[PDB]
């Protein structure tokens, strides 16, 4: 996160870090057994860490439970990140508490215009490099789909929405992927792509989780 805040510690109760030796993706606790996250977040040998903060520091709020399964978006297209989602199950059912939670899923689609609160531990710098050790925290509103295609030219697809400044200064960024977009207490995205971050008329491009909600409940059901 560029441009952001330190959060506090387990003030985002349902963001996730995803660890194979290291942190490599955020995501989203949607109920005790699963977590979504992005489809370009896959690979195998994930450890699921809730109740993060410092995620270099065992900090007595953590619950480490691998991945028994992860199911990429049947239609997911790497080149394009065309619905870049995935979920990921548990092998155990994580132990609810106020730290560690579940976010909602969307009943209907946000709109632009619309505040939303974006998470995660990813690349603090828009030239630099520094990755930060707390979870960061970033207030950003959902943008037009007019400006978002304008923006990127031939590149926003239906399941996709820009959100944050055109000015640039605040974004999302490399390490951050996978993470929440939350809005009024529902997750509304997933962060997926952008040109860089924070880079002037270049937001945050994120999945839009609204069009997936049936896939993930069809999927949890059965899984
Ligand atoms: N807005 C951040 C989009 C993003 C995800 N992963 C990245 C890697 C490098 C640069 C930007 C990104
Ligand atoms: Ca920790």
């Amino acid at each position: 996160i560029v441009g952001g805040y330190t959060c506090g510690a387990n003030t985002v109760p349902y963001q996730v870090s995803l660890n194979s030796g290291y942190h490599f993706c955020g995501g989203s606790l949607i109920n005790s057994q699963w977590v979504v996250s992005a489809a370009h977040c896959y690979k195998s040998g994930i450890q699921v860490r809730l109740g993060e903060d410092n995620i270099n520091v065992v900090e007595g709020n953590e619950q480490f439970i691998s991945a028994s399964k992860s199911i990429v978006h049947p239609s997911y297209n790497s080149n394009t990140l065309n619905n870049d989602i995935m979920l990921i199950k548990l092998k155990s059912a994580a132990s609810l508490n106020s730290r560690v939670a579940s976010i909602s899923l969307p009943t209907s689609c946000a709109s632009a215009g619309t505040q939303c609160l974006i998470s995660g531990w990813g690349n603090t710098k828009s030239s630099g490099t520094s990755y930060p050790d707390v979870l960061k925290c970033l207030k950003a509103p959902i943008l037009s789909d007019s400006s978002c295609k304008s923006a990127y030219p031939g590149q926003i697809t239906s399941n996709m929405f820009c959100a944050g400044y055109l000015e640039g200064g605040k974004d999302s960024c490399q390490g951050d992927s996978g993470g929440p977009v939350v809005c009024s207490g529902k997750l509304q995205g997933i962060v997926s792509w952008g040109s860089g971050c924070a880079q002037k008329n270049k937001p945050g491009v994120y999945t839009k989780v609204c069009n997936y909600v049936s896939w993930i409940k069809q999927t949890i059901a059965s899984n």
